[PDB]
Formats: structure tokens, sequence, C-alpha cells
């Protein structure tokens, strides 16, 4: 089965100040997340669903990638394939756990930066990794986004944001895909790290000037391809190439996001067990096609919210993740 574990962000300054009281409890013992459905006080209702790992309002970075990623990493650098997806409402904190923020006022330098997500930690930790192993290595990123079902390259230095990208099937793989014109940075060395990011932010900004709610509708791909080598003490080379993708899915509130429908679909599909999947109904399903009922490790980390204010689309977010939880993946 994927692994699929649950993450509530803490309340905002605003919500702070109205005095606001989570509905969302938390047990990391027993794994579960109990949300307050209704009642007064004294006596009340409440839905609880368990998950292979639940992060509550005050988890730092850090230990999501422990809990989550560490061991998502060293498998890729096993030789595996494997895909984190981030789900839930817009403002939940999808792009905080993927992504992550900067410490105000310059208080960190992005290596050390407690609010980094899982993309920068997991460039970095590559690096040392692999620091003096015996392990050759390379490292190569792309950042692919969906918006209205169109393609964008947002590490493509000298395309518009307006520039949209093709999509073809590989002639080589029955369930693959080639992105025609999709730029591969390469990454040589950690201290490459964050102006490759910073550059894909500020393409963004450009992308959300012209296109509406381009941060909440559009899908996000951050691949990391790593090709290695090792060489035997009788000479003999071995290699092993591992990907991992994090994607930053659109918000799941209740327009017409036919990638974000088809997911569902698919993860219907899968979890019924029905003859026929529709991996080729959306460009975010055919990309990720590996990922959903494939050879892919696959995780998915569902964001909520503690204000009851969200109380439906977070018990939506949750019983969609919770039936997540019946896919089954077959790894390399
Ligand atoms: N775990 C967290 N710790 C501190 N702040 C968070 C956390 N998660 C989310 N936030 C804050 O909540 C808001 C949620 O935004 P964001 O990450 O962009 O959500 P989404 O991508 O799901 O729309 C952001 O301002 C972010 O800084
Ligand atoms: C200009 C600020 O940029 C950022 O915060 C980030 C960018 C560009 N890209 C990603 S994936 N995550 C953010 C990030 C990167 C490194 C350390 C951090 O603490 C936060
Ligand atoms: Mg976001």
């Amino acid at each position: 089965n994927i692994q699929v574990v649950v993450r509530c962000r803490p309340f905002n300054l605003a919500e702070r100040k109205a005095s606001a009281h989570s509905i969302v409890e938390c047990d990391p013992v027993r794994k579960e997340v109990s949300v307050r459905t209704g009642g007064l006080a004294d006596k009340s209702s409440r839905k609880t669903y368990t998950f292979d790992m639940v992060f509550g309002a005050s988890t730092k970075q850090i230990d999501v990638y422990r809990s989550v990623v560490c061991p998502i990493l060293d498998e890729v650098i096993m030789g595996y394939n494997c895909t984190i997806f981030a789900y839930g409402q817009t403002g939940t904190g999808k792009t905080f756990t993927m992504e992550g923020e900067r410490s105000p006022n310059e208080e960190y330098t992005w290596e050390e930066d407690p609010l980094a997500g899982i993309i920068p930690r997991t460039l970095h930790q590559i690096f040392e990794k692999l620091t003096d192993n015996g392990t050759e290595f390379s490292v190569k990123v792309s950042l692919l986004e969906i918006y209205n079902e169109e393609l964008f390259d947002l590490l493509n230095p000298s395309s518009d944001v307006s520039e949209r990208l093709q999509m073809f099937d590989d002639p080589r793989n029955k369930r693959g895909v080639i992105i025609k014109g999709l730029e591969e940075i390469t990454v040589h060395n950690k201290d490459e790290v964050y102006q490759i990011l910073e550059k894909g932010a500020a393409k963004r900004t450009t992308a959300a000037t012209l296109m509406n709610a381009y941060s909440s509708r559009s899908h996000s791909v951050f691949s990391v391809t790593i090709h290695m080598k090792e060489t035997t003490i009788d000479g003999e080379e071995l290699v092993k190439i591992g990907k991992l993708n994090l994607v930053d899915l659109a918000g799941s509130e209740n327009n017409i996001n036919q990638s974000l429908l088809t997911l569902g679909r698919v993860i219907t599909a899968l979890v019924e067990r029905t003859p026929h999947v529709p991996y080729r109904e959306s460009k975010l399903t055919r990309i990720l096609q590996d990922s959903l009922g494939g050879r892919t490790r696959t995780s998915i980390i569902a964001t909520i919210s503690p204000a009851s204010l969200n109380l439906e689309e977070t018990l939506s977010t949750l019983e969609y993740a919770h039936r997540a939880k019946n896919i089954l993946n077959k790894p390399e």
C-alpha cells in the first residue's frame, strides 16, 4: 500500500487573536486524527481516522523530513523511483510542507533555516549522503507545472511563462511520456541549490501575474533524478538511477480542474479494483501514472486546518486521504 500521512497547520495570528480553538486532535502514538464535527462542550460528536503517520500543528519541518522523507530518499538512492504528493485545501500547508519558507529577518542561511521544506532539505541531503561513499553521481532537477491542462517549464531561463510544452507517449515506454522541451538543470553541488530554486520562484511570480489563481489552481511536479555509478573492487561498474517526484497539487476545495478530477477518479478506480483506470484522461495522471498503482513507491501528505470554519473541507480531505490508503503499488 502507498503511505498516507496527515499534517495539520497551526493557527495564524488572525485566528490566534480570535481566541480560536482547534477542532483537530492528532495522536502520533495511535496515529489518529480526530475532528470535532459537533456537540457542545461537555459532550460532542467526532470523526476519527487512522493513518500511517499524523503530524500535529506544532510539528516542525525537520521532523516531517526525518519521519517521512529520510526513508524515501534512502530508497531513491537505492535506485528506485518515489513520489510524494501534497494534497489538501488551499491555505492548509501544501507549499509550506513541500517547499517551506524563509525565517524572517535573514536569521538563517538557507541550509540552516528551520522553515525550509522537503525540496531544499532533500537536495541538500543527497550531497551529504553521497559525499565519499564511493558512488559517483549527478543530480538533475526539473519543475513542470500544469495549469488549465497546459504544461509549463518553470526552470527554463530563456522561455516565456506563456510558452506551453507538448506531451507525447514514449515509444520505448508503454506507460511513459516525453515532455518536449522540459529543461533539466544539473545541480553540481549543494552550493548551487538555492539559486536554482530562486529562479523557479521568480518565474512563478510572473506566471501568477498572468494566470488567474495560479498558485492554487496549478499542479507542480518538482523532479530530482540521481544517476549513480559504483565501481567494484574488480573494476566493474554498477549503475543505478533514482528519481523522486515532489508534487504540490492544486487546492482540493470546492473551476473545473481536469487533472485534479482525474486524480480522484484514478484513485477510486484503483481502490475499487475496476478494470479500467482513467490515467489518460488528464495530463497530471499521464505524467504520474507509475506513481498511482504502479512500480513507484508513493506517499501522500494530506494537509488540513484546525479552524472550525474549514470543517467541511477538512473532513473531505481526510475521507479522500483515508481512501487512498487502499492503493497498492509494486516497487521496482
Ligand atoms: N506547519 C506550519 N507552521 C507554520 N506555518 C504554517 C505551517 N503550515 C502552513 N503555515 C502557514 O499557513 C499558510 C498556509 O499557506 P500554504 O503553505 O501556502 O498553503 P497551501 O499551499 O496549502 O495553500 C502560510 O502562510 C504558511 O506560512
Ligand atoms: C525567496 C525565498 O525562497 C524560498 O523560500 C524557497 C524557494 C525559492 N524554493 C523552495 S523549494 N523552498 C523555499 C526554501 C528554500 C530553501 C530554504 C528555505 O528555508 C526555504
Ligand atoms: Mg500552495
